[PDB]
């Protein structure tokens, strides 16, 4: 946290790059994650919606203990669909989220990233123009000094002279000109490396920690869904209330007494031919 | 108690008419329900299948790969991966009670058409000595309508030999009698068919017949539970794949992470380091 180390690698030009790069990365992180839940809630609807679906045939009609008790099972099976339905639900919320999440944070790195280039153009080319003028300034200086030696004469003429006091005066101003553009070069830039940089650096550090830590609690978050869903099936098809359990169901059946109550039912018939035959003559 | 079935009530509707025989029907109610279940467990095993098959695949199919969260995240959807497996094998155990099933709903199926077809026969053979029964007696009193209309008749009618009254009188006395002798017998065999039938064949049948239905539809709920502990094994499985019995858990993964501490590795691992030409800064000096 702020190390001299640290603070040193701060304070070089390769940063405001790096941790933009940086940012990208959990950028694309975010979409990733945005893509796979998107996916999970996808075929987890699908699954939720055919489990529901499908309990809803098979002995829903309205006498005997076995098809009641298969009925109930499926009831099980519609709750744990609905258990599940509230699940996606969850997820579906989560994923609206951190996607207003990755907008935000994209637009605001462009944000940054332009101020950021913009800026530092600015300074460098600032440099540029004021190194050009030295050149020029050097090159017209060189001149003057090419001429003060394996010589002959010259008093020189009016043309000469000339020449001489018209190169003196250049020199001048491209040495004025010199000058004032390597102070406003050195000023801006400066004023950049002092007072931009480390607040650009600082904000996108900012940016960093933010965006990951929030990813972070989203994955925590995805994560107790996850058990409370598994947990809260396991403890709707296993209540801890026996008497709710589906084993409990299941467990209650008896064939023999739903036997006797068809035949002792069918008691309170059928005559079916077979009277047998009588013998009587008459004489 | 068990001998319900030895009651009064009971034992006067099994002993009693074809009704008895109400068991077919009952037993083909349960052979339904067998097929409705599989149908029902089909659907089941073919939707839980698509979601399984969609879980691996669609979690397999993103990061495969250096910071703390990609980590986190890949095992986290290893997580999903293991849930796939042990759902997996749930679907399997579902097939294999598929099969059971059917296998069930075969051999019962099988074992009524016999019993029933077998059943109708011997019904069958009884009406047919019934019948054979009152065709003698229509004939005797046939002939006898004969006779008593013949003795109104007062002359002599020239056939096998030739005459009398008389003689057709005795000779019609012997048809009849003979009509009559078959008659009784065929009566008698009737009764004795219908009897036989009744004190001991129907309830063999019965007997078959309700120790058939009870096998299926025990069998059937042995089945149920089955499923039953088939889900409960799922999902207790599933919980503690995702919690196992450790520091390797889901909440351990999504829990531990370090954002800034690798972020301090991002930045001290640039530390040989790349200066801007274009930012190099000038100086003016002059020229003598
Ligand atoms: O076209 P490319 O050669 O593939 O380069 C692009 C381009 O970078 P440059 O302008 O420096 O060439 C994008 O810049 P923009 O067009 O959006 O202004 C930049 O996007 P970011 O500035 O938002 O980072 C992107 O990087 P990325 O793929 O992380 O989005 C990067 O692609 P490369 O990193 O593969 O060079
Ligand atoms: O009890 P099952 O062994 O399954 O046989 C029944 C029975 O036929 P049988 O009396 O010849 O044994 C039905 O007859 P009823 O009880 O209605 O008098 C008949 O119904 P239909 O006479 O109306 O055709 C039905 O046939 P289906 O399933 O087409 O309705 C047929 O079942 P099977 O064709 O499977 O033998």
């Amino acid at each position: 946290f702020s190390t001299p180390e640290i603070k040193k690698v701060l304070n070089s030009d390769v940063a405001i790059n790096a941790l933009l790069s940086r940012l990208k990365q959990s950028l694309l992180t975010c979409e990733e994650f945005m893509k796979f839940i998107r996916k999970k809630y996808a075929f987890e609807e699908e699954h939720v919606q055919e489990l529901s679906k499908q309990y809803k045939h098979f002995f829903n009609i309205q006498n005997s203990s076995l098809k009641k008790m298969i009925h109930e099972v499926l009831g099980f099976d519609g709750k744990m669909a609905q258990v599940k339905q509230s699940y996606i639900t969850a997820l579906q919320k989560m994923y609206s989220e951190i996607s207003s999440l990755l907008l935000t944070m994209t637009k605001l790195r462009k944000s940054v990233k332009e101020n950021s280039k913009r800026l530092e153009k600015d300074v460098s080319d600032a440099i540029h123009s004021a190194e050009k003028a030295q050149s020029r300034y050097n090159s017209l200086c060189q001149d003057w000094d090419k001429l003060r030696k394996t010589k002959l004469t010259l008093r020189g003429s009016k043309t000469t002279k000339e020449q001489e006091e018209e190169l003196l005066r250049k020199i001048d101003n491209a040495d004025l000109e010199y000058k004032q553009k390597v102070d406003h070069s050195n000023s801006l830039r400066n004023t950049f490396i002092t007072k931009e940089r480390p607040r650009i650096v600082q904000e996108l550090k900012d940016l960093i920690l933010e965006i990951d830590t929030a990813m972070t609690i989203q994955l925590q978050k995805y994560t107790i869904w996850t058990e409370n869903l598994v947990l809260n099936t396991g403890v709707t098809i296993s209540p801890l209330d026996s008497t709710k359990s589906m084993k409990s169901f299941a467990g209650s059946v008896s064939n023999e007494r739903d036997l006797y109550s068809f035949l002792n039912k069918y008691n309170q018939l059928i005559n079916k031919n077979l009277i047998p035959v009588s013998y009587k003559k008459h004489p």
